[PDB]
């Protein structure tokens, strides 16, 4: 058959997304799919509600991983999916790939002053690159045909490479251009780093789909190109490849069986009035209060964003936040409690914290609710003491986890909920660089139909003239990230002439 049969059938088009491929599939600050690619995926959806003549077709979606992204699409799970993946002919003896959205070459990312100007210069020199990629087939080509002596380090992904040549542990960092441009756009300063080099190999990025299924193909490959031959595709590249993105921050999840909790690990970058930023590392572990069992997940994290602002008519010192969190990384299709049925609606909030920094005490009380159900929450905080002494961004992590939206296929990995409605104790280290340091101690539980947050904070060591006890941190939770990365000739020539060739 194909694949417009199945989708006219069951009146559903799903569509498989990147997590984290930023980009070009990725969450955005309200957890929902966004992407330069992601543009491509609405223009394909709407285009098979015009072939099919269906208007009311449902678009579902799901994650995939590089892992999972084929079996799932052979078996059906979903239909297509566009992303960064790869254009090569292994892959294409397991599914096809429409026409190319994205051409990189593979270069070198390096410091501004330094020595490494092109791929002869890294002879006898420790050079980082991603496992599996073929930036780590051509960088060992090079090495055992030129004698260049290399010490290749082969990292997990691209934020262990970036994080390997940004501490210094090598020299450059080689792959897809667009993607050392991402990386460059995550770092501590991202103004010290430089791609250069010239490109060992070009690489097509293409949507993919099921495999002998020329009718969807010729579909996608007829939506792909009137989108780049019209220029409709050269105003998706500047907005998201030259222009601010907002990304949500992640907070990565280990199982911690010893003390039948979890443990937690995290930076938040502080935004300083300045332009600098103010680095706070969180180290967090959660205790279950009730000696009932609890669910203890596999390695995963949270993508969370929140939205600072003011009530315009509050006179008392406060912070109205909205937050909107979805659990992430663990793959579907590959993966071997009571408490979750409290969260089935809207839960009403109350948090209270009793607070200490440098001997100036504080209290901060909060209402609002929890919708589990969607991952968002709603809360308005009010300094009840007075003024508070450190600024409203500093405690937004200390002010309720229960309330992420776990997806179906993760709902076993889903601690927080499984503790109640007994709860759990959260504890916190959160070292600003440069400055003091916040101990927290928390516990969340259900109070009758309310969930309750009641926290200890005491902090230690900070400057009276620093960034926090001197009230010089921005009133916003977000790090806008730009790519910087201009349009290149083979994009433009793409543009001009749409094909779906491996490179």
């Amino acid at each position: 058959g194909s694949t417009l049969d199945k989708i006219a059938k069951n009146g559903v088009i799903v569509v498989g997304h990147r997590e984290s491929s930023v980009p070009f599939s990725y969450y955005d600050n309200q957890q929902k799919v966004v992407g330069y690619s992601q543009d491509y995926s609405n223009a394909i959806v709407e285009a098979v509600k015009k072939k099919l003549n269906k208007p009311d077709l449902q678009v579902k979606l799901i994650p995939i991983t590089a892992q999972n992204r084929i079996p799932l699409l052979q078996n059906g799970t979903f239909d297509f999916e566009c992303g960064s993946t790869t254009n090569n002919v292994e892959r294409q003896k397991q599914a096809a790939f429409s026409d190319t959205i994205f051409v990189v070459g593979t270069r070198l990312l390096t410091k501004k002053g330094g020595d490494i100007k092109d791929f002869a210069n890294l002879k006898d020199k420790a050079v980082v690159v991603t496992s599996g990629t073929t930036s780590e087939v051509l960088l060992n080509k090079l090495n055992e045909e030129q004698k260049m002596n290399m010490r290749i380090i082969s990292a997990k992904d691209h934020g262990d490479s970036f994080r390997t040549l940004e501490s210094g542990r090598a020299v450059a960092f080689m792959m897809d251009d667009v993607l050392l441009a991402g990386e460059r756009a995550k770092a501590k300063k991202p103004d010290n780093w430089e791609i250069v080099g010239k490109p060992q190999s070009q690489e097509a990025y293409g949507c993919m789909l099921r495999k002998d299924d020329p009718q969807f193909k010729k579909l996608m490959d007829d939506t792909i190109a009137q989108v780049q031959t019209s220029g409709e595709a050269e105003k998706w590249f500047d907005k998201w490849f030259k222009n601010p993105i907002l990304v949500s921050h992640n907070v990565y999840i280990t199982a911690d069986k010893q003390k039948n909790g979890i443990k937690a690990n995290f930076k938040i970058r502080h935004n300083v009035e300045d332009g600098s930023v103010q680095l706070a590392d969180h180290y967090q572990q959660n205790t279950p209060i009730g000696d009932g069992p609890v669910l203890l997940p596999d390695n995963h994290y949270l993508s969370t964003q929140s939205v600072l602002s003011k009530d315009p008519n509050e006179k008392r010192d406060h912070m109205v936040l909205l937050e909107f969190v979805t659990a992430a990384g663990i793959t579907l299709g590959m993966d071997e409690s009571k408490g979750e049925e409290l969260f089935t609606g809207v839960v009403p909030i109350l948090v209270e914290l009793d607070g200490d920094v440098n001997g100036h005490k504080f209290s901060v009380r909060g209402e609002g609710e929890g919708d589990a159900t969607n991952g968002k929450l709603t809360l308005k905080f009010i300094c009840t003491t007075g003024k508070l002494p450190v600024p409203w961004p500093t405690l937004v992590t200390t002010l309720v986890q229960c309330f992420s939206r776990y997806p179906d296929h993760m709902k076993q990995h889903d601690f927080f909920k499984s503790a109640m409605p007994e709860g759990y104790v959260q504890e916190r280290t959160i070292s600003f660089k440069d400055d003091g340091t916040y101990k927290t101690r928390a516990e969340v539980k259900f109070e009758g139909d309310t969930l309750v947050n009641r926290i200890e904070l005491k902090g230690i060591d900070f400057k009276e003239d620093g960034n926090i006890l001197g009230h010089k941190l921005e009133y916003n939770f977000n790090n806008p990230l730009n790519m910087n990365f201009e349009l290149s000739d083979e994009m433009k020539a793409l543009f001009k002439e749409p094909n779906d060739k491996a490179l």
